[PDB]
């Protein structure tokens, strides 16, 4: 069985290696990648995502997300206070001010630390889920607007075919600025290209351990694990490095810089922050290695988790028994 540990393994792909996007994840696949939950790819130096970013601070973020914590230092929820519309220009501004920047720090080690004690005392401010790419055009390999669609894979695997759209999605961090332990929609793939700025620390439970995550956040989090059997769709549950360890819980952590990208495979919980202001782009999708990985996801039905148009079908089709009950979450 390759990669036993479940390690986050790291890629090279040459420039010819980077063509065919299902061929690389297929590899990575076969020397045991997945087994970890996420890895790391390191695009060839020929491959660039576009030419430069001089001209990004007119993008809107309609709807800034201001991420207020509640609990204790290592086991904390965050909601998120919508904010007034500002541009990627002035979020930049907002991120590097005395208020928010990044503290003087050591290296990534000192800053993780500082990230831990410090964040729930914080309200940083994120720029997320902004449909929309920065890949130019022009860029023919790992495009995150250009890849094969959830719909396609399923209608080329299982026959059927279905409504909905996969479009990607750009993120603009800020120190602290934090993602909650998750998996995926439907328990997709995910991949996560940093486009420029700062750091991205990650942390992941292999997906053959997901079930041990759960039953900790169930402990630590009683009531919300009380007001639905699938919590942690919602997003909004922390629990650190320190409070994994001593629970015994398995998990790896990287973190990811500007120019790489980050795939987190089918179950595998993952969860970060941003060490400054940066900006990301990501997408779900999907392999036929996933099919029986959707067929198994759990599901928010008590209302909190809304999601996508296209989550829709995947229920319908893949969960036909959840459905009924599922939909009247979403309404
Ligand atoms: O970058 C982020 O804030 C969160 N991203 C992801 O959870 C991902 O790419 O799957
Ligand atoms: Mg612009
Ligand atoms: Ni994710
Ligand atoms: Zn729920």
């Amino acid at each position: 069985a390759q990669n036993p540990n479940c390690n986050i393994m790291i890629f090279h792909p040459t420039k010819e290696e980077f063509n065919d996007f299902d061929k690389y994840i297929a590899y990575m696949e076969s020397q045991g990648a997945h087994r970890a939950g996420l890895a790391k790819i390191i695009p060839p130096k020929e491959w660039k995502a576009r030419e430069t970013y001089d001209n990004i601070s007119e993008i809107l973020i309609a709807t800034p997300l201001q991420q207020v914590a509640s609990g204790r230092a290592g086991v904390f929820t965050q909601y998120h206070k919508k904010k007034k519309a500002m541009t990627v220009g002035e979020y930049r501004h907002l991120a590097n001010s005395k208020k928010y920047q990044t503290p003087p720090h050591q290296n990534f080690e000192d800053l993780e630390r500082k990230y831990w004690k410090n964040r729930i005392y914080n309200s940083p401010i994120y720029g997320a889920d902004i449909s929309g790419s920065l890949f130019d055009e022009n860029t023919k390999q790992w495009n995150l607007g250009h890849l094969g669609t959830i719909q396609d894979l399923l209608e080329k695997e299982c026959g059927v075919v279905i409504e909905g759209v996969n479009t990607p999605y750009l993120y603009f961090g800020m120190w602290k600025t934090t993602f909650a332990w998750h998996t995926e929609d439907m328990d997709l793939y995910s991949i996560n290209y940093l486009h420029l700025g700062e750091p991205k620390t990650w942390y992941v439970v292999p997906p053959e351990h997901g079930q041990r995550l759960e039953r900790l956040a169930r402990e630590l989090f009683p009531g919300s694990s009380r007001g639905c059997g699938a919590f942690l769709r919602h997003k909004v549950a922390l629990i650190s490095p320190t409070v994994l360890k001593e629970n015994g819980i398995p998990f790896n952590r990287i973190t990811q810089e500007a120019g790489e990208f980050m795939v987190t495979f089918p179950y595998g919980y993952h969860a970060g922050f941003n060490h400054g202001f940066n900006c990301a782009e990501a997408i779900n999708f999907a392999t036929p290695r996933w099919i029986d990985y959707g067929k198994m996801a759990s599901q928010c039905s008590c209302g909190e988790a809304r999601v996508t148009f296209s989550m829709d079908a995947f229920v319908r089709i893949l969960q036909p028994e959840r459905y009924d009950l599922w939909k009247r979450g979403q309404d």
